Parts: structure tokens; sequence; C-alpha cells
């Protein structure tokens, strides 16, 4: 059973935090006493959360700027906020690139960025964190999607990097079970969330409705903190990827 | 089924030097198909081809080269066409090596795994498809039970067979409404006779690895029904459908 305690003075790291679910995952933690860091490429919006989340309450609060499609800055920047903080608990990889709805073609260049952002930067984010992580026995959150797990059209290239994340961190869970590692790995499979991109990118189909952001990023956070290796929000997602 | 279904027909056989598509080489073959063989070594490439001829394909080519350059990969396909005329189907194969082993912080394994295993397969596709919708011809896709199911020590591996099946799905889907007459066949293996495969898994718990011979031709009758996935051996089916989906409900 949560309880909001369970983030109190814990030091995490939200990424792809300047919008969206992952703005207010910073939120929720910060109301709930956490230490954060916050990172996405826009300094101005970055510096908009952090002021919120130090009147929300957060512990302490601080933002890095930069873009994930640079790897060099995925390690620095796990380095640098673990220094801010002192230490790290949890490890939240929730960013992504820009993508919309599209038939594939020939594009190879956007299949390539989609697997460096969405997929191999959470690889380079991860090995960075682990040291802390193990002596903190943290906990590791991997932020995917339905597509993830069923294959839909038009989003080839972002199927393939969130098809990429299951099978690596699904993979590493196993080893660091067999291999006495006490840092937990929570994959999240997300319906459709009402944030604006997505928002934007559906508004050619029919679809159900959108789930409220607000409770899709406290359920990522709780599942994280119960360390449960998969979390389906909506709820109801869960009948769905099981039958 | 019948085996006259490749007859005359244009197949490019990826990973063709050894193990599991030297076999589908040599089926193809059998069946007298036209076939362009590649991977990275000439000589065992040559040996294939010979062994091609002599066993009755229409005719039997190699082209050498290394699956990393994707500059390699694209005009492959091109003069592959040329050599034959055309191409029937695509029948994506090859893997950069990989041993069993807990990920730390390789990287370099990472990325390369995933610009042979997968991209490359997208490059080989983007390459192939002009003349595979002229032909309404097919694309088959060499995937692995670690392609579906979670195991240790192939987290690597693992991220690049499930990235062939996020990708490949979802295309199937759009072409299916485009209506791009271009089947895609996702096939998942379980443990397969090769050298390469049981040098891997020497000293380990195992099922009798399935034959390699067996595997190929079960791959070519997949492919050339048009059937979206392929699962040898037989037994693999209770794992995936039924053993998986309780162990996943159950926690
Ligand atoms: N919303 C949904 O319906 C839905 C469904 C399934 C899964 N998800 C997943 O939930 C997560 C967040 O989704 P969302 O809807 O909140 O997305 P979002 O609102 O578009 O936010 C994406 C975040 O990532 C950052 N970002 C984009 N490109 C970046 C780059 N190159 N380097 C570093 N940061 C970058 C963005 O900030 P900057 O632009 O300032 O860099 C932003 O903070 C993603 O993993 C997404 O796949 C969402
Ligand atoms: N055997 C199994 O139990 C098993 C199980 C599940 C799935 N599979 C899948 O089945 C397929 C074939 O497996 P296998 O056991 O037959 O493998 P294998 O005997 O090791 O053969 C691999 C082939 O790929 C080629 N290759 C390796 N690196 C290459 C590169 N950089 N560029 C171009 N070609 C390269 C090799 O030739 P060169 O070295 O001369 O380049 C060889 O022809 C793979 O897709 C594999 O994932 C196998
Ligand atoms: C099938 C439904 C409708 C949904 O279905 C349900 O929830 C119940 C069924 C229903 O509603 O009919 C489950 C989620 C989902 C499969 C959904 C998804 O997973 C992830 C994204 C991405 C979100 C985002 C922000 C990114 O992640 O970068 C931007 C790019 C991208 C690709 C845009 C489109 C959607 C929103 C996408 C594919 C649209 C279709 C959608
Ligand atoms: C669970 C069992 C025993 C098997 O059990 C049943 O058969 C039922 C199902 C397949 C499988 C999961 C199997 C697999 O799928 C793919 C490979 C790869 C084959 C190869 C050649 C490659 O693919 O590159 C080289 C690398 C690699 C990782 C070596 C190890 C195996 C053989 C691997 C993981 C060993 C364990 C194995
Ligand atoms: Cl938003
Ligand atoms: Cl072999």
């Amino acid at each position: 059973e949560f309880r909001p305690e369970m983030l109190q003075g814990k030091k995490v790291i939200v990424t792809g935090a300047s919008k969206g679910i992952g703005r207010e995952m910073a939120y929720h933690l910060a109301k709930m006493g956490a230490h954060v860091v916050v990172t996405a490429r826009s300094k101005e919006t970055l510096q908009k959360v952090v002021s919120h989340c130090l009147e929300l309450g957060a512990a302490s609060a601080h933002y890095i700027a930069g873009t994930m499609e640079d790897m060099t800055f995925a390690e620095q920047f796990v380095a640098q906020a673990g220094k801010l903080m002192g230490g790290l608990d949890m490890l939240i990889l929730n960013h992504i690139t820009n993508t919309s709805l599209n038939l594939f073609h020939d594009d190879i260049h956007h299949v390539r960025k989609s697997m460096e952002v969405n997929f191999l930067s959470y690889v380079v984010l991860t090995v960075a964190a682990l040291p802390m992580l193990k002596q903190s026995n943290g906990s590791i959150v991997v932020v995917s999607s339905l597509a993830g797990k069923v294959a839909y059209p038009m989003v080839a290239a972002y199927s393939a990097s969130k098809f990429a994340l299951d099978g690596f961190f699904s993979s590493i869970r196993k080893e660091y079970s067999v291999s006495r590692v006490n840092v937990s790995i929570t994959l999240c499979v997300l319906g459709l969330i009402d944030t604006e991109t997505a928002m934007k990118a559906v508004s050619g189909i029919v679809h159900m409705q959108a789930a409220p952001k607000e409770e899709c990023a406290l359920e990522i956070i709780k599942g994280g903190a119960l360390r449960q290796e998969e979390v389906y929000y909506d709820s109801s997602l869960w009948t769905t990827l099981l039958i």
C-alpha cells in the first residue's frame, strides 16, 4: 500500500520533465517532499517547473538542460544530478524525441533518431545511474506505451524503440535478479494520456477518452515506489494486455 | 505448401555463409530458385554458391560485405536485383556475433547489435521494397524466442530482436490498409543446432536443439505462404501463447 511519505527526502531524477507527464511527475514528487533534478532541452520552462516544485515543497529542486541525442550529455547529466542531491534513489526515464503519425517510407533518419533518443539514451542514463542506485537500493522507472507492447500503424520507428525498451530492461531485470542486485525496474505501459503532444497527434482518429496526465504521473510514481515490475495506465489496459 | 512455389522465384538470403541461412540457400536451390547470398566472407560464400548450383538453383551468386555499413546494405540489394532481374523474396537472417553475458556497460555492443540486427534490416527493406512491390513479393524476418520473451544475459540481443517485432509488425498493418501487397513474416525460433548456437549453450541445461535443416525449410514455407508469424519448433507456441501469458498474469 503506497503512501506519500515513501518519497519524502528521496532523491529523484525525472527526464522529459519540462511538460506533459514528466512535469506532473516532478510536481507530485515535490508535493511529497522528494528532492528533484529535472531535465529537458528547454531552460526557461525547466526553471518554471523548478520554482513551482519549491513552492509545492520539494526538499530541493534543480534543472539541467540538454538534449538526450547527445550521449555525453546523458552520462554527465547523471553524474551532475546525483552530485546536486548527494545521491540517487529513483531514475525516471520519460523523455521522447518528437514523433508524429506518418506512414513509413524511407526515413531511416527518423528511425535511427527514435532509437537513439527513446532507447539508447535510456541505456546510457541507466549505466551512469547504476552505481548510485546500487548503494541506495533504488529504482528505475521506464516509461513506455501500449504501442511498445502491441504494434500500431503510422508509428513504426516509435514502436521499434519502445519494444526495444521492453526487450532490454526486462532482460536486465532477470540479470539483476540472478546477480543479487537490489535495484528495481518498473516498465510503464501507457494508453492515451491527455498531454498536448498526444492530443495534437490524435485529433484525426477515433479514440476513447484520454486519461488525465496528473493521475497518470501519480500512478507511475506509485508503481516505482512500490517496486512493481510493470504499471498499466489507465488501469483498464491491464485487462487488455493480459487478454 | 509445394516446392514449386519457389521455382524461378528470385530470393535474397542474408547471413547465408553458415547456420540457418546456408540451409535456406540450399533448400531454395533444390527448389529451383534464383538466389543471391551475402555475408562477410567471400570464400565461404563461394562454397555455398557452388553447392546451390549443384542442388539445382536456376542461378546463384554471392555478394560479400558487412551489414554494419548501411551503404553496403543499400547497394547490395540493388546489385542483387540487377543480377536476378528482380526480387520475389527478401530473407533477412544475419546477426552480429553475440555471446551470453551479464550487461554491465558495453554501449558499443548495444549500439552495434541495434545497427546490425535491426537498422540494417530496415535499410535492406527500404532498398528492396520497389522490386518487392512489382512482384507482390515477401519479406522474411528471422527473430528469436528471446525476441518475445525475457531472458537474462541477452539484453542487447533481445532489445534488437524486439525492435524488429515492433517495426515490422507496424508496417505490416500499414501495408494492409495502403494495399501494398508485400507480405511480412516474422519467425520466432527456439534453440537451433547451428555451430554458433551450440557453442553458446555449451554446458547449459536445455531441450534438444531443433535441426537447422528443418528450421530453414519451415521458414521458407511460412514466407512462401505469406504467414504473419512462424514458430519453430512446433512445441514453441505452448510457451508463447500459454505458459508466458500465465507467468505474466500471475505476477
Ligand atoms: N501522452 C501519451 O498519450 C503517451 C502515450 C504512451 C506513452 N507516452 C510516454 O510518456 C512519456 C512522456 O510523454 P508526454 O506525452 O508527456 O510527452 P511530451 O509532453 O511531449 O513531453 C516530452 C518531454 O521530453 C522532452 N524532450 C523532447 N525531445 C528531447 C530531446 N531530444 N532530449 C531531451 N529531452 C527531450 C520534452 O522537452 P523539450 O522539448 O524541452 O526538450 C518534454 O519535456 C514518453 O516516454 C511517451 O512515450 C505518452
Ligand atoms: N541458432 C539458433 O538457436 C537461433 C535461435 C533464435 C534465432 N536465431 C536467429 O537465426 C538467425 C541465424 O542464426 P544462426 O544460428 O544461423 O547464426 P550463425 O550460424 O552464426 O550465422 C550468422 C550469419 O550472419 C552472418 N553475419 C554475422 N555478422 C555479419 C555482419 N556484420 N554482416 C553480414 N553478415 C554477418 C554470418 O556470416 P559471416 O560471419 O561470414 O559474416 C553468418 O552467415 C539470426 O537472425 C538469429 O538471431 C538463431
Ligand atoms: C490506440 C490508442 C488510441 C490508445 O488506445 C487506448 O488508450 C484505448 C483504445 C482507444 O482509445 O481506442 C492507446 C495508446 C495509443 C496506441 C497511443 C500511444 O501508445 C502512443 C502515442 C505516442 C504519444 C507521444 C506523446 C509519444 O509517446 O512520444 C507522441 C507520439 C505518439 C506515437 C502519438 C500517438 C499515440 C498517442 C498513440 C500511438 C495513438 C493511438 C493510441
Ligand atoms: Cl502537456
Ligand atoms: Cl552451422
